[PDB]
């Protein structure tokens, strides 16, 4: 039925054209309310992610999921001011991403599943704002406490409609075990999407996963060091391979007849304090145009190559509100 | 002249008998915000802690050191509440413990060094609240960034006068690496508590910290399985030896004429997230006493056993004051 934001419910026909695995700050819990100046200040992250939303917003974007967890430091009070003073809908997230914190790595698979919820029916923190996702995390095999996780998520999906995002370590296919453990669950493929999937070319992956009804998350199409090889940080979160290549297997799904399958997005952020310093400002050197660059680039880019607009109109704007609209099969 | 507390600065003569190593809850940061009913609800802590301060009041306490930092997820506006409730003063800690995310444990010396400085010196989060003490911990050997965090306490004890007190490992003599690092950025003994002390039987390593001038810290008196040497989690917190073993260390430390040098506490606390679900339970039926169990239970066991109560006082009252007033040679 209908989407939750962090400004309330929203129908499918307001959705519009939505990236859906993107970020206002990429953070960890707690640490922007106390170190705000890492960022320069609240105020100024706060005036650089409405700067970026509305250049979203002006080259086409309506909605973004921000698939932050508790532990990205998912601040939904900040959500709320950003998608207030820009005009575009956010999206926000419950689940666990790979650093938990004792007081959740502690937790049972029943402990998980209350949490999720309570975020999902309740709201997150005391703002009344309920995630319209499930975000979760393997980088390879499964972790003991990540099989959980996978499973809490899994349940609060049965339980709610509300879908699952991941992020996987592509090239290693990691994918595949997060859908064995999915459907171990009964969780229908249908309400789970494969992220960081333009991470690998292993095109057979992916087309195998999509006809299982897997929703494959193409979303790290800015992501290149091309130019910047030899800064090892860089290279380690970007790759080297070209934002042509990681574009071209949205092309590639679309020939495979797979289009109704396909997410994409630019994992973009306006604050970043879990990797290096200044990481923010080397990604936005890379990608000036941020979370306009699917819009303006790959779209472009994807009709140059022959896709017909219609194609790309359902890439972004049916398969989103699809995928979020609550089901427990769509 | 004055130490900060969550209710403003105090005197040294305001601060009476000290408590130098507890907590309100011992979590995650971020953690009672976003999940407060795994406590029950916040309300439900909150009274927890009011009723036990209370209690520890009555029975002479005077002023608790919360040295939640952080990672253990300080919510100093709790601390303000409750402090007001109870009529107890409360010193708040900044530092990191062993659970810090990403957007810690990526930040380099220079940075946590401003980390600390802020909350010492500004306030912690937008509260206004300046800490009075810098937490940090090892357990064993230092990792890089434990030893990035130990050179950046001494950097904020050196500019401001707050001293730093520590987790230790003691059965792993960690209080050897922690002083040898704190020596190299010459930070004064006087300044330094090595805690958990009395997790040890080894007078010998104790007494050879006192005879350096640190302060030692024997805040793990009423930890004990006794009665449930089955229960695996609770034997691994509390340990094996009776709390009357423990607290006859102080007398060992008194004995040998360092009654200067200790600092005595329960490391008590009303919640607890970072561990088994209803540790605080098991906790509780251990040491019905709560915080009241020093002035309760040990100071009269030790006056059975000989020590003066002008020695205790000095132990409770002066020792604290010493340790807490800013300075950079006490
Ligand atoms: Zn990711
Ligand atoms: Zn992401
Ligand atoms: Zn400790
Ligand atoms: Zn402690």
């Amino acid at each position: 039925d209908r989407i939750n934001t962090v400004r309330g419910p929203i129908t499918i026909s307001e959705a519009g054209f939505t990236l859906t695995h993107e970020h206002i700050c990429g953070s960890s819990a707690g640490f922007l309310r106390a170190w705000p100046e890492f960022f320069g200040s609240r105020k100024a992250l706060a005036e650089k992610a409405v700067r970026g939303l509305r250049r979203a917003r002006a080259a086409g974007v309506r909605t973004i999921v921000d698939v932050s967890t508790f532990d990205i430091g998912r601040d939904v009070s900040l959500l709320a001011e950003v998608s207030r003073a820009a005009d575009v809908h956010i999206v926000a997230a419950t689940g666990l991403w790979f650093d938990p914190p004792l007081s959740m790595r502690l937790r049972s698979v029943e402990e998980l599943t209350q949490f999720f919820l309570r975020e999902i029916q309740y709201g997150i923190e005391d703002t009344g704002i309920r995630a319209g996702i499930i975000k979760v995390a393997t980088t390879g095999k499964a972790t003991p406490f990540q099989e959980l996780v996978l499973k809490a998520a899994a349940r609060a999906s049965l339980a709610t409609g509300v879908p699952v995002t991941t992020h996987t370590a592509a090239s290693q296919r990691d994918g595949e075990q997060q859908a064995a453990i999915f459907e171990s669950e009964g969780l229908s493929p249908s309400r789970v999407c494969i992220g960081h999937s333009d991470d690998t070319d292993d095109l057979s992956y992916l087309t195998a996963l999509a006809a299982r009804g897997y929703l494959i998350g193409l979303d790290h199409i800015p992501y290149s060091a091309i130019g910047l090889e030899d800064n090892a940080s860089a290279s380690a979160l970007l790759g080297i391979r070209s934002w042509q290549t990681r574009a071209l297997l949205i092309k590639a799904l679309i020939d495979q007849g797979y289009m109704k399958q396909i997410l994409v997005s630019n994992d973009w952020t306006f604050g970043f304090s879990s990797y290096v310093t200044n990481i923010m400002d080397v990604m936005d050197r890379v990608n000036p145009d941020g979370m306009a660059f699917i819009p303006l680039r790959v779209i472009p880019f994807l009709r140059e190559k022959g896709v017909p607009q219609e194609t790309l109109a359902g890439i972004t704007v049916t398969n989103p509100a699809r995928f979020l609209s609550p089901t427990l099969r769509a």
